[PDB]
C-alpha cells in the first residue's frame, strides 16, 4: 500500500486522542527511536518498544523467506 | 513478504483468544479505523490507537528516505 | 525501505530493555509465533498478538485496494 497511510493514521491518532504526538524524528531511525524514547512518555515508548519487539518478532516469525538449509539425508 | 499473513496473523490470534474479533471494515481506512475504534473495544482501540501511533513513529523514525537538505557549508 | 530494520528495531529493543527477547523462530511464521506465545511471556505474548490483531486491522481497514463491488444504479 506504498506510505500516504502515516498521515492518515497519524490524523486518526490526531483526532482520537488529543495527547498523541509524532515528534519530528529528524534523525536517522536509531535517533529517531532514542528519540521518541527519550522524548515520548518513556511509558508510550515502553509500550513502542513492545510495539517495535512485537513488529520484531511478527516480522522474524513470518520471514519464512530467511530459512537456513539443513541435512535432507540420514547419512 | 506480500500478504497472505493477515488470516494467518488473524488465526493466530483467533486460536490464542476466543475473543479476538476483526470486523468487516469495508469503509475506507479512516471509517475502517473509526469503525474499529467506535466498534472494537475502546481499549482495544486505544491499544490500536497507540499501535497506530507506535506504527506511525517506527515508520517515520525510520524513514530515512525522506530527509531534508540542510546547509553544508559554513556561510 | 526493505528490511535492515529487525536488527536495528531489535537493537533499540535490546539496549532499551535488558529483558527483550527474539528467540529464534526457526519454524514457520504459526509455529513462530505459537512459538513465541507458548515461549515470550504470555503477556507479552497477550501483547503480541493484540499487536498482530492491530497490525491486523490495520492493514485490512487501509486495504482499499481489495474492495468489493456492489450495485452503482438504483433497479
Amino acid at each position: 500500500y506504498g506510505n500516504m497511510t502515516e498521515d492518515h493514521v497519524m490524523h486518526l491518532l490526531q483526532n482520537a486522542d488529543p495527547l498523541k504526538v509524532y515528534p519530528p524524528l529528524k534523525g536517522s531511525f536509531p535517533e529517531n527511536l532514542r528519540h521518541l524514547k527519550n522524548t515520548m512518555e518513556t511509558i508510550d515508548w515502553k509500550v513502542f518498544e513492545s510495539w517495535m519487539h512485537h513488529w520484531l518478532l511478527f516480522e522474524m516469525s513470518r520471514h519464512s523467506l530467511e530459512q537456513k538449509p539443513t541435512d535432507a539425508p540420514p547419512k
